[PDB]
């Protein structure tokens, strides 16, 4: 099955998931000088005041923090979006080394990691239907650089040993994802895809300009995760990122001058 190894990684995915070679794949390099400022782009609206986090799960690829998305509790609107997008889960991508790990790149710069908050469009009723639509999902992407700790990230870091292996989960209530967000909501946006199988071309990407800083100790905890389940040799969950894909016939827009 697919993964992030040389034997199962991104260069192989197209065999099971042929849209891997499609017209609107993600991630992409963001050329900041080419991206056009779009004065018609609205402030984004991140309303996470009622988020009910519920559970954290090591899914074997990343780990994911889950929210009750059975009502409008944690929603993304505005920006490039039409309508209301409910927060489903977050997860991260990161490297073995601080010089890699992000999926998007900015002028070819890789960040140490990238946080993705996955939301689905309420006019489609559930995430599986949303996956079938060009405007089904909105993923908010945030770069991580290594420097000072992110205090809001600390609750998340302190449970990973409890979900060390694939398929392990833990309760994870009362987490405020607001603590993962930079001062600024200035962003780039473009139409793209999931960055893991099934690679569905259903995502409006919103990538924030401002990274967050996390400490070396925080990102070291991510790198002690395992892709394996317990009993199988230990395989450090690192380098779980898809590289940049062809931009093709797309324009990346900036919300900021
Ligand atoms: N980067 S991304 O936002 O396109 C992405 C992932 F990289 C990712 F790892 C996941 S995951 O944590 O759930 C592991 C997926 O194998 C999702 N999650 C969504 C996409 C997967 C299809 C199911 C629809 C909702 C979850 C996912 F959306
Ligand atoms: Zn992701």
């Amino acid at each position: 099955h697919w993964g992030y190894g040389k034997h199962n990684g991104p260069e192989h995915w197209h065999k099971d998931f042929p849209i891997a070679k499609g017209e609107r794949q993600s991630p992409v390099d963001i050329d900041t000088h080419t991206a056009k400022y779009d004065p018609s782009l609205k402030p984004l609206s991140v309303s996470y005041d009622q988020a009910t986090s519920l559970r954290i799960l090591n899914n074997g690829h990343s780990f994911q923090v889950e929210f009750d998305d059975s009502q409008d509790k944690a929603v993304l609107k505005g920006g490039p979006l039409d309508g209301t997008y409910r927060l489903l889960q977050f997860h991260f991508h990161w490297g073995s080394l601080d010089g890699q790990g992000s999926e998007h790149t900015v002028d070819k710069k890789k960040y140490a990691a990238e946080l993705h908050l996955v939301h689905w469009n309420t006019k489609y009723g559930d995430v599986g239907k949303a996956l079938q639509q060009p405007d089904g999902l909105a993923v908010l992407g945030i770069f991580l650089k290594v420097g000072s700790a992110k205090p809001g990230l600390q609750k998340v870091v302190d449970v990973l040993d409890s979900i060390k292996t694939k398929g392990k989960s833990a309760d994870f209530t009362n987490f405020d994802p607001r603590g993962l967000l930079p001062e600024s909501l200035d962003y780039w946006t473009y139409p793209g895809s999931l960055t893991t199988p099934p690679l569905a071309e259903c995502v409006t990407w919103i990538v924030l300009k401002e990274p967050i800083s996390v400490s070396s100790e925080q990102v070291l905890k991510f790198r002690k995760l395992n892709f394996n389940g317990e009993g199988e040799p230990e395989e450090l969950m690192v380098d779980n990122w898809r590289p940049a894909q062809p931009l093709k016939n797309r324009q990346i827009k900036a919300s900021f001058k």
